[PDB]
């Protein structure tokens, strides 16, 4: 069982000091997957955005601490349900290899609480995908039920045979806000990808 | 407690097929051809992209087991090269999405083995199983199971609908999809089951 390197895999970069403070720029090491242009290049707290957030004692948004370390990565979409999807993507160094089983695990978070008078109850739905090149090899499209203010672990697996047409292409990961519900924000954390003989 | 939702021709048993390893090339009754990329022609031959049902019986040259359910399986074959698109079966159910309910969709997915007219059937295009409400894919298994030539495995897709889900009261739907991300670019489905139960 081997780990494949992922940059900023727990969104711990940058370090954030204050409880529930967050960034509004793409997490370091990741790019914004934006197939529908929902996330503007220059964002504010009133636009769709993504970034990292510190989950600590005193958080008003969760009933538990970050799955890993201090921070989570979050994606919030302001457009109405059905408008499209957005999230994070990272292209890895490793390439697809035959006779190997891949295991992608990532923690998915559903916001909780209330701010002002508005509640964060609700979830847009998630999809976690494992890629080779531009191809989605395997994906978990919203299979887990996650309660408000909680996290749960998603597992995606894929076995690559010697005749798989995408061998030698770069592995990739996408973490996606499906925007099929409100509250239309979600979190991810603790991304891990391992390989083993198949 | 756990209630089954009615699905038409859910084991692809209609039409009856008499001869082992014989197949149809027209859309199974009760299902529609899901064709977002126009890969499947309206009129099909044995060698066009096609779909239909097939009898998997004793003596079959294509699997190491019989159909997971009954006599027949439903299949989808795509002749275009990997990366061209996807196609499969779709059925809209009569039931609608209900609040505070957990849905469990199960379908057996089959990987052909053997050879047909000297063409090797080894390989798999990848599959996706989708639960939908209206036009929305609520939950889906995109190719998570590894399935060897000549075998079947059960895909499980779960979804929990809360009271504020925007798609409540829209009609439930199912899609069984050939991903066309490998050759041999055909696969099978069987034994579609959908249950609903209270979640919370
Ligand atoms: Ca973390
Ligand atoms: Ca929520
Ligand atoms: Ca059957
Ligand atoms: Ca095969």
């Amino acid at each position: 069982v081997v780990s494949i390197p992922i940059n900023n895999a727990g969104f711990e970069d940058p370090f954030i000091e204050v409880v529930d403070d967050y960034t509004v720029d793409t997490p370091p090491g990741w790019t914004t997957y934006n197939p529908n242009n929902l996330v503007p290049e220059k964002r504010t707290t009133w636009t769709s955005n993504n970034g990292v957030g510190y989950v600590g004692p005193g958080t008003q948004f969760y009933n538990q601490l970050a799955p890993e370390g201090r921070n989570i990565g979050y994606i919030y979409l302001a457009q109405k349900p059905g408008s499209g999807v957005a999230g994070f993507e990272q292209i890895l160094d490793a390439t697809l290899e035959p006779d190997t089983k891949y295991t992608l695990k990532v923690d998915v978070g559903n916001f909780g609480g209330e701010f002002q008078k508005i509640s964060l109850a609700g979830f847009p739905g998630y999809r976690v995908e494992l890629l080779a090149g531009d191809t989605v090899l395997a994906a978990d499209h919203n299979n887990l039920y996650i309660k408000d203010g909680e996290f749960k672990t998603s597992t995606v697996t894929f076995t690559a045979t010697p005749d798989n047409p995408y061998l030698d292409q770069k592995l990739g990961i996408r973490l996606i806000n499906l925007l099929q519900g409100t509250f239309s924000g979600l979190d991810f954390d603790n991304v891990r990808l391992t390989v083993e003989p198949a």
